């Protein structure tokens, strides 16, 4: 636990959420080799009798039928399923999705609905058509948060943006006014382990119908003929870590819905819904949620392309203007904070400094210059702690000396991460409090992040690094 949990095999818990049923089927004979404890009361045949039974004898599949797959798996959408054995039919109608692998067929089934009416795309359409014509990622993120809360009735809807090192920042939130506010909160990467993110990208939408469900074990835990656990990696019924259930129980959240914000086949952030009352999200709502997640991800990517095209163009102007210095570079200094975005820029001439953005004094910058293709840092004190007192304003730099002839040089800076916290947007954030007797909480998470990012810049160092360094190579003129 705690450090061991960071590498938990969450894809193979041999447990599922009891709102559903899972059967593991042998593609050859078609026999149910393994099944959830839940399979007995639904299919109406005892668990022992059910194991080794050809799936044909226990469930009628009107719409889609399973088939032998050769290489890559095929995942069939949730379709009508009926149970030929059971005397009295179930309360609600059931639906079934197949996960076809070469060695196994995994059938997962859950109720079509909670005796409830589905949201339609037709209903989601004004949201989708609007979240695509919104200027800026922020503005669209908040439209999604509100729209989704109203569309799929939820107590809280939160939009997260992951950073370079996988730390999360709640950028949008829409909630009950009687509820609190987590807008502006930043949590560390460790809060969502590498596999937890993986499985969020893989399944497009993850649900926890009731925190504090009594797990349904898969019996036998491992395949009788293959001896392996069940890879619930594609199974939405997959049980949740006792560590996330601990976490959510502390907040009183009793049901979640997490959709992926996938941009350029990468997990950009997450659309996360939180209910304080149990809430099963049927397949139809899940799909509509994914339709929303995709439209928001589609728009943030479109804006990201627009920004990237601008960054290449500002660089295109800088290189064509260097064909015609120091002040020649100083005039294009706000633009120099775009090609390689940064809080501030501080050109050096020899002792004369010129700060243009959010940069520390003039005395401070000189101290940095005298300490030092082109050197860069993420923590101004890890390389030398004599400059650790000026980690705010400049915690991360890119010192690119032009030549040893002229004492001319460039220094890009980025403020301490804790400075760029949107406290204005949600004043609750500072006066926020911990959960009484808990080892995991949102308030406790903010502080853990603060620790792992104290004295650390806003990460940076991507394509900006060599694009910045190119200018040193460009000095040969
Ligand atoms: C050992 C690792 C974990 C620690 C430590 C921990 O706190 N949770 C760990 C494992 C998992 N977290 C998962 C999902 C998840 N956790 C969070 C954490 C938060 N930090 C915050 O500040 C807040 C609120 C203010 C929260 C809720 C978040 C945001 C997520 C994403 C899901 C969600 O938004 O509700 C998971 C996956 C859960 C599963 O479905 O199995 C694991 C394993």
């Amino acid at each position: 636990d705690l450090d061991v949990c960071a590498r938990e095999p969450i894809h193979i818990p041999g447990l599922i959420q009891p709102y559903g049923v899972l059967l593991v089927i042998d593609p050859a004979d078609g026999r149910i080799v393994q099944a959830s404890t839940t399979a007995a009361d639904l299919l109406g045949v005892p668990m022992a009798a059910l194991l080794g039974m050809p799936y044909t004898q226990v469930l009628t599949l009107p719409e889609a039928q399973p088939f032998a797959v050769d290489d890559q798996p095929q995942h069939l959408m949730h379709a009508e399923v009926r149970f030929p054995q059971r005397a009295t039919p179930p309360a609600s109608a059931w639906v079934a999705a197949w996960h076809l692998y070469p060695q196994q067929w995994l059938v997962e089934m859950e109720p079509r609905d909670a005796r409830l009416l589905d949201v339609t795309l037709r209903e989601a359409m004004p949201l989708l058509r609007s979240v695509e014509r919104d200027p800026g990622i922020a503005e669209a993120a908040v439209r999604v948060a509100k729209g989704l809360r109203s569309l799929i009735g939820f107590d809280r809807v939160m939009i997260y943006r992951f950073d370079e090192e996988w730390n999360g920042d709640i950028i949008a939130e829409a909630r009950k006014p009687e509820l609190e506010a987590y807008l502006g909160l930043h949590y560390p990467a460790s809060d969502i382990p590498a596999q937890a993110r993986a499985l969020y990208l893989r399944n497009r939408v993850r649900q926890i119908a009731d925190v504090g469900y009594q797990p349904s074990p898969i019996q036998p835990t491992v395949h009788p003929q293959l001896g392996t656990p069940v890879d619930l990696s594609d199974v939405s019924l997959r049980s949740v870590s006792p560590v996330h259930l601990e976490y959510l129980a502390n907040m009183g959240v009793t049901a979640t819905l997490v959709a992926s914000i996938v941009v350029n086949d990468a997990l950009w952030g997450l659309i996360s819904c939180h209910h304080y009352s149990p809430h099963f999200t049927n397949h139809a709502m899940r799909d509509v949620t994914d339709a929303v997640a995709r439209t928001l991800a589609g728009r943030i990517g479109a804006l990201q392309a627009v920004a990237r095209a601008r960054l290449e163009s500002v660089l295109l102007t800088v290189r064509e203007k260097l064909i015609t210095t120091v002040e020649l570079l100083d005039d294009m200094a706000p633009d120099l904070m775009d090609v390689v975005d940064a809080d501030g820029v501080a050109i050096f001439h020899g002792n004369d400094i010129s700060r243009h953005g959010t940069t520390p004094d003039v005395a401070a910058l000189r101290r940095i210059r005298d300490h030092i293709g082109a050197l860069h840092v993420d923590a101004i004190g890890e390389v030398f702690p004599e400059l650790a007192d000026l980690a705010p304003l400049a915690a991360g730099f890119i010192f690119v000396p032009l030549m040893p002839q002229s004492r001319s040089a460039l220094l890009w800076t980025r403020r301490e991460q804790i400075q760029q916290i949107k406290w204005a947007g949600n004043p609750q954030l500072a006066k926020l409090e911990d959960i009484p007797n808990s080892r995991l909480s949102p308030r406790k998470s903010f502080d853990l992040w603060q620790q792992t990012v104290r004295g650390r810049a806003r990460r940076w160092s991507p394509l900006h690094l060599e694009s910045a360094r190119s200018l040193r190579v460009l000095i040969e003129l």
